[PDB]
């Protein structure tokens, strides 16, 4: 299975459909899709683990890319099972997703915590527990509670998406370091990102 805090397995978050891919909650799909074009990493139909998944070689470690497509707030349906199957303790997971508590093109690797609320974390905590890397994509909050669900299925504005599109990029080649084991230089280096 998995080795040590070598992250071998990154999750991206988000809803399937063309009608939800440049939707905010999006976020960590936009993440993936992109690492899995920079690595040549093929994502491709995984029935069985209900999503889109890919195996291949990051900087000399053989890591696996997962998109669920269960909808966001059924990640864990895809997740466990898939991270259970191939022996990955989530020491060794990064999970790629929007952030409401920041601001776009503010981006943060985070160990462990809570959900803060989003829907597709809450799925998966209570079953491998909070022990998992997060990339927490700043996408920033409508105000009010009820407003959340419009703004996580909202597109952003292109200023916001510019924001966005950097902070991910400057993660993207900060992915190294992680499939590495280096968690506190990743996290110095993407935690430091601004946008200008």
């Amino acid at each position: 299975g998995s080795h040590m805090s070598n992250i071998s397995l990154i999750v991206g978050l988000g809803n399937p459909g063309s009608e939800y891919a440049q939707t905010r909650h999006n976020a960590g799909f936009w993440f993936v899709e992109q690492l899995a074009d920079k690595y040549g990493i093929t994502l491709k139909n995984d029935p069985k683990f209900h999503g889109i998944s890919g195996r291949g070689n990051i900087e000399g470690h053989d890591v696996r890319l997962l998109l669920p497509m269960t909808y966001m707030n059924r990640s864990g349906q895809s997740v466990v099972p898939f991270s259970k199957f191939y022996q990955i303790a989530p020491e060794a997971i990064l999970i790629a997703h929007d952030e409401l508590d920041m601001n776009p093109g503010v981006i943060r690797l985070k160990t462990g915590g809570g959900h803060g609320g989003h829907n597709g974390l809450r799925d998966i905590v209570p079953h491998i527990g909070p022990n998992f890397h997060r990339l927490r994509i700043g996408i920033g909050h409508p105000g009010s509670k009820e407003r959340v669900s419009g703004h996580v299925l909202g597109k952003a504005p292109s200023n916001e998406q510019s924001l966005m599109d950097g902070a991910i990029d400057h993660a993207l080649s900060k992915v190294k370091l992680l499939v590495q084991g280096q968690v506190p230089q990743a996290m110095n280096q993407i935690n430091a990102y601004k946008p200008a």
